[PDB]
């Protein structure tokens, strides 16, 4: 698994979502440098209207591209799971608003690491922060504490996101995630540790379409 990320690995992201009955589809393209922990990615609205601000979809739209220093390479579940992949299942709640429920399967189609997603979002208020587009186009460093689940030969990941709002307030969003290998073969089940995470949103000055340009850095530590 580790040996498949030695390089700059191309990457594709297909998203299908359905927020309060608002169907859409997104389509990301970019590479990933596991060595540098580094993601570069253009996103693209392919079908329909976007009922949600992009920062909401960030954590949803490849933890196998996290940098693991040599002394906890024996903790890198995401990459051992390869090339057959893993299932990443999340529910995100939004304090005093709705929630997303998220299934996705991540794996190589040949040389291309593919991330294909179902999303479904319910009980968002027509005049709330989310559907109202009340969110500062930005993103803050976050930590992702990763504990094991021998029970389901997988991992369990608690973290929260502080979405900046236009007012000055914050729209927190509690993430409950569990990752399980698609194949049947042995994986590395880490000791307790986190991933320090950095996301920078931007725009293509030459893209008429509704898109996101995203530079990420994910390094591990803690151990």
């Amino acid at each position: 698994g580790e040996e498949l990320f030695t390089g700059v690995v191309p990457i594709l992201v297909e998203l299908d979502g359905d927020v309060n009955g608002h169907k859409f589809s997104v389509s990301g393209e970019g590479e990933g440098d596991a060595t540098y922990g580094k993601l570069t990615l253009k996103f693209i609205l392919t079908t329909g209207k976007l009922p949600v601000p992009w920062p909401t979809l960030v954590t949803t739209l490849v933890q196998c591209f996290s940098r693991y220093p040599d002394h906890m390479k024996q903790h890198d579940f995401f990459k051992s799971a390869m090339p057959e992949g893993y299932v990443q299942e999340r529910t995100i709640f939004f304090k005093d608003d709705g929630n997303y429920k998220t299934r996705a399967e991540v794996k190589f189609e040949g040389d291309t690491l593919v991330n294909r997603i179902e999303l479904k979002g319910i009980d968002f208020k027509e005049d709330g922060n989310i559907l109202g587009h009340k969110l500062e186009y930005n993103y803050n460093c976050h930590n992702v504490y990763i504990m094991a689940d021998k029970q389901k030969n997988g991992i369990k990941v608690n973290f929260k996101i502080r979405h900046n709002i236009e007012d000055g307030s914050v729209q927190l969003a509690d993430h409950y995630q569990q990752n399980t290998p698609i194949g049947d073969g042995p994986v590395l089940l880490p000791d307790n540790h986190y991933l320090s995470t950095q996301s920078a949103l931007s725009k293509d000055p030459n893209e008429k379409r509704d898109h996101m340009v995203l530079l990420e850095f994910v390094t591990a530590a803690g151990i």
